[PDB]
């Protein structure tokens, strides 16, 4: 029957490992080093885009609607976390490398660089990082199939895409039921109003009431600096309060996961920078990825920004208690 | 031009992963999982295997005597430790599938296991993992699972020297055991007599707080005492029970005791290097026992809960040093001339 | 002068609590220093552990649990719990900088003082459930006083583990009357089981085929065990199982159908108190790894005391562990109709 | 006889949580969190500073001289970065804790905050931070009696930066009459440079070859600029640098030289700072990314985000001696008689 270098198709993986510094006569030990740690990183690579394409299907599909897949949903995407927190503390393996040691090497590899790896950008585009966001043009090192990869990855629905629909479909902002945004600006309204000293609550009041201006939020999307749909928004800031509810429950535990997952992306880029200051002295280009232009779910980080007190929050009444219970 | 995945062997690397479940028509989500936790670890193993193959070449080759040398041996066994703690870390992404998933895809696999994982055994062997030491599974050796070219080089790690002889060697070499130079042994069981000594009467100054004292000594008496039997250390290698050679424990204990003397600093931390390793090595086999009770219940879980114990730790006489340790005025004083041997 | 960080966080205890013994005999050793504040940073967490897990013991004990809106809470300071270990289990790292050597010349100091004499420690194995007469000889005989009251309250209280027992019992599905997940479960392996004996007593007489009939009566004797009740309660009385019968029947009622959106949580919750066990239970060995480097084999028997903390003895929720065990394939689980589906 | 609780003063430690949410009749859970947390940080900022004041103290007192104490600096070094990481890993904890939770006592914390950490201010004095590296937003104005005074003293007293530049200043092989590292240097890259632009203008006539030119003329510039010791005094009053030229020198000489016996330790030494360094600012944004995560955009989130920039580490320099890497073959060679003054 089956045997385990089989099954894993070890004549292939332990096979793969070919050091230029070799092959030019000059064999560098550290090398070996440099080309395990990016194969490790590209077998967690596939296995992300593995969990994250079965996430954006059962969405695509309509799976989701059924509340029974959540689970899932969160599992997956709580898995997605945990392997980028190894891609993160997979950085100290390769800072075992000496700047001097990986200078015996360099030369070797040019000019070869994580800017052509196909998975990494997959990977950006399906989480749904916007080519027009980019700093400076990342798609001119790929050609062929892969060039093709990468067009359908920026044209597919992306999580951020997927999310959005689906937040804008949460129970309770429905005008004529629970009208969640309406009892929300009547109740700051009515907050706020019950008012030689600071008087720092008029940049408070002007912060809560712009959460109300529709208009704002469009001009905002349009330049980049939001993401989700104004509808999505008020299913994020629904699920956000109403959390205990048992139907929000594990939702709220996946836009917990969704911004996991954009500050671990982030430390990624952040270690990775760290490391390239120490073994080359490029570096400024990477220190700009780590900004919140690259954070696809910065919606769900600045809500924060329109917590109030507990007592304002809309009450549910028997009705809408019931409608939100399995 | 030089392209990233075709220097990184991304043809090879990214087109390994076949999962059994969909090779007959019953594609499981998380036998994915399965797959690349394996590629990586296996990845790993390698790079490990490159590091201490590297290491054991210097110590074969005599390299390892000239001193420079020092900073690239601890430099890679570090880099073995780091390694193994990211193996050990590694373990808690299996743990996001639940064995109940496990459970969907576990009938496609049988009857395969990393018992079949030729770079582990690799990995033990070179180390100095000894096959008459190892507990056998359905009573049988741990080298029936592999066949021709793979079962050849596995009989070469057991008989190649291991990193243990290759550290015993050299540990034998360390400077200051020479009777007729420092005489380290000698003046350390002179010290640790005059040491009871000065301890006993210090005691007999009675209460039942200083009785427990008096059978603490004869106690720790009975212990430092034991070091010097040259008889009761031979007849424990032979048991397994150590692994060092008698001379070879005394340049470990010298280079213990004298650490901070510029020729000892490296050594010394080579040898917590050697004992990390160890310990990693124990910690991985303990993440891999406490993960197969979540996913089976059970006997596979009895067998991997005994290699779990110091029949495996290759550095054991390492971590027994402590037992030897004895107060700093006890350490026999180093004279203007053996200070400047090693400085 | 409103709230200052150093008064709100009583900094003025916190950071005045470093008594090196070596400095007050008059022969100062540096690494004592990094002794205390380990141990001092592992009793505040100790402490935050105690916090959380009484908040979770509470929340069951006075009912409050029955409202389902209250198990995200519950769930989170439970996930908070296994978080906290995981550092804990990290800070050995930081101990271990300390050579067998440093630690020697300190050690004298010290005596007769240890770990042992940890009363967060106890409280919080009493408080998950470690039941006393489980517990390996060479412990409330360290301590006197309101700390000897406090410990007999916690071995008296009710555990975790009992709270959780007593939850599962209600645990939607086991009604006789009901959905009946017992008698379909019994009914569907009893099927299943002899479904499968008959496909292999077809197979031509072989040596493989013997191995498949020794390995079905092997699966059927394990299977069929689960049925046994009184099995179920002799092991009870041995300590081999912790749960009651029916608390068992629950916990495989949520494993089995997790998925249903009432079960998601709750499946949630049982893998935290797994993962509790398992980073409790890996705090002990990184300790014993630890103490090996530092004293050998050598008392305090010490190390071999240490080492035998590390077993299934000391695993709370080991039958949620043994689960495993039972699993079947997915076609022998009973089926939920659309009535129980609404249920759920 | 000695007791654990009263050897680690628990009695402090452990009655050091008083939730102000509570002081005012409305407990929140989560703020015995926040509390534990910041006590856990402040305990190993204690531990931290007690490696560090013990290190300089060492360079000080002339004890760094004698060679047999890198091994006790480098180890108290390394386990400053460990205490780090795990101080990194740390925040993991408070991010259990939800923003709506940490808004249901933020209320009653005003105006507190981890400005108001004597020992984060003690510490970053004490590696090496200037007041001129730091963003305006006057950090002494918070702090008054001996803890100002604490705070003074940590600014006027010799820095970690300070004493490893004294020690790297006095590295072997820099003097003139001996080895002359820097002339045999500018020599070896002067003439490496010559060889280059030959093998480069030797290339048949090309676009990749004139890219090659500019990449040539770009590398010559920067390295040559290695040897202007008047660019490196005007770059250290704009504080991109921060060590003495003759510092410099010994740094590159324990880089390039670093498998010399008496240079394997004090290369592990430089590569440590290095680590303390990158920590700090890993510290710093691992800050950051969780003050988003509770407050949102409320400046706040925008001073600490320019707290993680190169303005903040202290030995930049050697980080940027990457820049200066060259082939193996254009470091000066080592002739037998200075191969034997660095063999302990
Ligand atoms: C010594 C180690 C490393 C150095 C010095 C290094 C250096 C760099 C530099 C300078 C860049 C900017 C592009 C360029 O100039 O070519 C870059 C980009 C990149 N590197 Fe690395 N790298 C290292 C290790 C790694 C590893 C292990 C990975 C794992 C796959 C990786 C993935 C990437 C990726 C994905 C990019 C594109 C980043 C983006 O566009 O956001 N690097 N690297
Ligand atoms: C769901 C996950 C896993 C399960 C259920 C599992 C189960 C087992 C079992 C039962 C054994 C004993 C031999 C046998 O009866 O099969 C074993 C041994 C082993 N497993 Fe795993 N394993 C798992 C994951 C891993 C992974 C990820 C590795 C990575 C290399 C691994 C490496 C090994 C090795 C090397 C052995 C032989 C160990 C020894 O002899 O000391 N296992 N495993
Ligand atoms: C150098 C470090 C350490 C050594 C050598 C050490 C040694 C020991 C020993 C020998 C025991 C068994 C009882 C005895 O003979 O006195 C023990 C128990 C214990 N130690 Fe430690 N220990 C260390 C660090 C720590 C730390 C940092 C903690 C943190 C709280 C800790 C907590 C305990 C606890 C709670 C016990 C009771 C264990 C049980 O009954 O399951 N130890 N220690
Ligand atoms: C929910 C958790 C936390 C929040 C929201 C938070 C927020 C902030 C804010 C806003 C500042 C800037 C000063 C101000 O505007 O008041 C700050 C600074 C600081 N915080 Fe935190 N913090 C948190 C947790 C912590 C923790 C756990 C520590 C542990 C010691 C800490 C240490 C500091 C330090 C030292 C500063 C001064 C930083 C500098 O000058 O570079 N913070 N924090
Ligand atoms: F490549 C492989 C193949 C099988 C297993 C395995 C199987 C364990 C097992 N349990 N029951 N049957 N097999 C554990 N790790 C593996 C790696
Ligand atoms: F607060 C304390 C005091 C003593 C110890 C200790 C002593 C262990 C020991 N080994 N040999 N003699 N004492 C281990 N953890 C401790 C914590
Ligand atoms: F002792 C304290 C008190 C308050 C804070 C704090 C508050 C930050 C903040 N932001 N908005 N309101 N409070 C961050 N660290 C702290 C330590
Ligand atoms: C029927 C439904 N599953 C309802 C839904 C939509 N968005 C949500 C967010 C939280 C809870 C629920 C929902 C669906 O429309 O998909
Ligand atoms: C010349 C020598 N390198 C000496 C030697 C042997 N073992 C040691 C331990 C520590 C320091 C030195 C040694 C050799 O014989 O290998
Ligand atoms: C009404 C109930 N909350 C029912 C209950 C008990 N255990 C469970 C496990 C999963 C889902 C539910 C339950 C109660 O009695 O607590
Ligand atoms: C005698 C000496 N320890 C020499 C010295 C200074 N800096 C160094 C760096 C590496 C090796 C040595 C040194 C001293 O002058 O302190």
């Amino acid at each position: 029957g089956l045997i385990y270098g089989n099954y894993l198709h070890l004549e292939k993986v332990l096979n793969a490992q070919e050091l230029q510094s070799e092959t030019k006569g000059n064999k560098i030990h550290d090398e070996h080093l440099f080309i395990i740690t990016h194969q490790a990183y590209e077998l967690w690579f596939k296995q992300i885009l593995w969990e994250l394409d079965s996430v954006r299907e059962i969405f695509q599909n309509g799976h989701v609607r059924d509340e029974r897949n959540m689970l899932k949903v969160v599992s997956r995407m709580h898995r997605v976390s945990v392997i980028l927190k190894l891609l993160v503390q997979q950085f100290s393996i390769l800072e075992t490398m000496t700047a001097l040691d990986f200078n015996d090497f360099r030369e070797y590899l040019s000019p070869a660089s994580g800017f052509q790896s196909l998975q990494f950008r997959l990977l950006e585009n399906k989480i749904g990082v916007l080519q027009n966001m980019r700093v400076p043009h990342y798609r001119d090192n790929f050609k062929g199939e892969e060039n093709e990869l990468l067009l359908k990855s920026e044209q597919e629905k992306t999580l951020l895409e997927l999310v959005e629909a689906w937040l804008e479909r949460t129970p309770g902002l429905e005008p004529h039921g629970f009208n969640f945004w309406g009892k929300l600006e009547k109740n700051i309204t009515r907050g706020l109003e019950e008012e030689e000293q600071v008087a720092e609550f008029q940049k408070q009041k002007e912060v809560l009431l712009s959460l109300f201006d529709e208009k704002r939020h469009e001009h905002l999307l349009s330049k980049g600096e939001r993401r989700l749909s104004y509808r999505a928004l008020q299913g994020a800031l629904m699920i956000y309060f109403y959390r205990e509810e048992p139907r929000f429950q594990v939702p709220f535990q996946l836009l917990t996961s969704l911004m996991d997952i954009d500050s671990l992306m982030t430390k990624w880029r952040y270690n990775h920078v760290c490391m390239v200051h120490r073994m080359l002295g490029g570096y400024h280009y990477l220190r700009s990825t780590v900004s919140d232009r690259y954070k696809v779910f910065v919606d769900l980080f600045n809500l924060s920004t329109y917590l109030i007190p507990r007592h304002w929050i809309p009450k549910m009444n028997p009705t809408i208690h019931k409608f939100l219970e399995h």
